[PDB]
């Protein structure tokens, strides 16, 4: 076991090339463990990466890198979950109350089309990309039906004659 | 390597001080490598902290925490993904099918303003902070236009006439 | 510290226990750390587990499981996150612009009732029959009010002429 700083990393075939200082301990270490989380920093910024030596061989070093330790976020009691590795305030939690997620804009889908956004507590959904298809027994707007299903009032014309509800939208 | 049970944790500006027993290994066992997921777990848990020691220098250890090891959950074949820490039903699921994720409540934002339920098969979509804005070229419930586009036929008034369809949506 | 390759996955109560081909070092193995991530990879897959022996002790030895590597995905500068364990096109990316997740489909709640697709930015929201209610002080399309407070302008009666704007959508 041994201890080191992040300088670069590279991308190969079957994983990730670092540098990780401690004298010139190599240009090319040999790769990465992933276990799920992974991320590519920037260079030469602030973090820690550690090595473990196959055995008591010095030709085989595999790195552990770690989030920066300026940026970790100091999570709440009985909680847990992810986070950017470059900001403690940007992160997706798994809670007794709600799957929480933070972040000032959201996006989905292959090209990041379906794109969300809770700006100032509002919601602002766009999907510009194509057309927007529900599926759906009864729809409503604040409990009132305003789906496939709903029906508007008449009221008195010029002649007095008054009317029924019309029909409900149009099928294509 | 050796291994240990975790008694206390206590935030720290750069890591996590926790005391692990080990006949008091330390009070304040600093170092936690972090790789993206971390936990805050209440004070005597069940769960099981294994210690790594700098080199063979006994004074510097760094702890692995682990999920503890009586809510760990039992994946299908060809799936993993994270899980709430204390509790194998809360989790998110990526796999052949879909990104799938599992919770009785569902919060989005800054401030879980935006806030979506699904419940005994329904959805209940809560965004109190605000208004609701939404961008498309089309929107189809059930295959029905009921969008920006939308328009009701009419049916004859007390008088027999008969009107034509109806003008869109009033625009403010 | 040892490293081997997968061969074998079998659960049990205590937590995930796997067989790995180091001469058959054990067919039913000390189990993999949980420490958040994990995954149930199918038999005789090509993945690297390695392993360490608490203190010396070579009758203990916990195996940390890897992503294989010619399914690991190369991020981009400046991002992070976990993928499917064995496709680097299925992930979540938690970067500087916008929380970001890619998968051919989506799906929420206990049974996946809610489901979600954007394929080819026609987005397909389908709620298995259940009932859609939304809550929002303005519903909007298009920058356009057709909500629970639209009201309909009408054309002019054949002998009645004009007359005034419908009424609200028909409350239950």
């Amino acid at each position: 076991f041994e201890r080191h700083v992040f300088r670069k990393l590279d991308h190969t075939d079957t994983g990730a090339i670092v540098t990780v200082e401690g004298s010139g301990t190599m240009d090319e270490d040999v790769p990465v463990i992933n276990s799920g989380y992974g991320f590519n920093p920037e260079d030469d910024e602030e973090l820690e990466v550690f090595l473990l030596s196959d055995g008591s061989d010095a030709s085989g070093k595999f790195g552990v890198m770690t989030i920066p330790r300026n940026k970790q976020r100091k999570w709440p009691k009985k909680t847990g979950g992810i986070q950017h590795p470059f900001n403690a305030d940007k992160f997706v939690q798994l809670d007794d109350d709600s799957i929480w997620l933070k972040d000032g804009k959201f996006t989905l889908g292959d090209n990041r089309s379906l794109s969300i956004t809770v700006e100032g507590n509002n919601v602002v959904i766009d999907t510009g990309g194509g057309e927007l298809d529900i599926r759906s027994s009864k729809l409503m707007h604040n409990g009132v039906n305003i789906g496939d299903s709903h029906v508007h009032p008449q009221q008195a014309d010029s002649d007095g004659d008054t009317e029924a509800d019309t029909d409900p939208p149009k099928r294509d």
